């Protein structure tokens, strides 16, 4: 109902069409990537520097790394929106690993159609520090996204790349996208 054809743009760069969005998957490092919103995967405070978060903080810069927690105690936040600092991006959105990935995408998506944005990066979410399985994470960020297609909510969103350190992790994301293209 929603699924394009699985090719390869660029050596080591993976796309499909699901509806009018397209979906890539590619290894690297996310903090060299342009796009109007990076995502970052961190702890429920919104101050973790270990793995992902630690290049996202290290490189988004102090201000970045400040207005985080003047947020986090302000009250209790699924996840939190912040200027991109030093990155290439408008803004960050900083989710929780250890949370629903489904839920987390679903939100950024939201997030994004609200800022009139194109496009996104997003990291293998919770496969880091929070320990959820590269199989569960990859279904759960492709299901959000036919989701947002389903109820016809795709209007300025039309690019969703995931950046995925460890390459044996891109395999994963590699094979579900097979499972579902038409
Ligand atoms: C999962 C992941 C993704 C990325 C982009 N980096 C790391 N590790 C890291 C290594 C060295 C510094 N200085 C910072 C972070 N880890
Ligand atoms: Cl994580
Ligand atoms: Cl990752």
């Amino acid at each position: 109902m929603f699924y394009g054809t699985v090719s390869s743009p660029d050596s080591g760069v993976y796309e499909m069409k699901i509806g009018s969005i397209i979906f890539q998957v590619a290894s690297g490092d996310i903090t060299k990537e342009e796009a109007d919103v990076i995502v970052n995967s961190t702890s429920n405070s919104f101050n973790l520097k270990a793995g992902v978060s630690k290049a996202i903080l290290e490189c988004a810069g102090q201000n970045v790394e400040r207005e985080c927690s003047q947020q986090a105690q302000q009250r209790k936040n699924d996840y939190i929106i912040t200027g991109g600092g030093f990155l290439r991006c408008k803004n960050i959105i900083h989710v929780i690993g250890g949370n629903d990935v489904k839920s987390s995408v679903s939100s950024v998506l939201q997030e994004c159609e609200k800022k009139n944005y194109s496009s996104i990066c997003l990291p293998a979410i919770g496969t880091g520090n929070a320990k959820q399985h590269p199989d569960k994470v990859a279904e759960a960020i492709i299901d959000a996204i036919e989701d947002f297609v389903q109820k016809g909510s795709a209007q300025s969103v039309k690019k969703v790349k995931v950046v995925i350190f460890l390459p044996q992790v891109l395999d994963v994301f590699y094979a579900n996208m097979k499972k579902r293209e038409g």
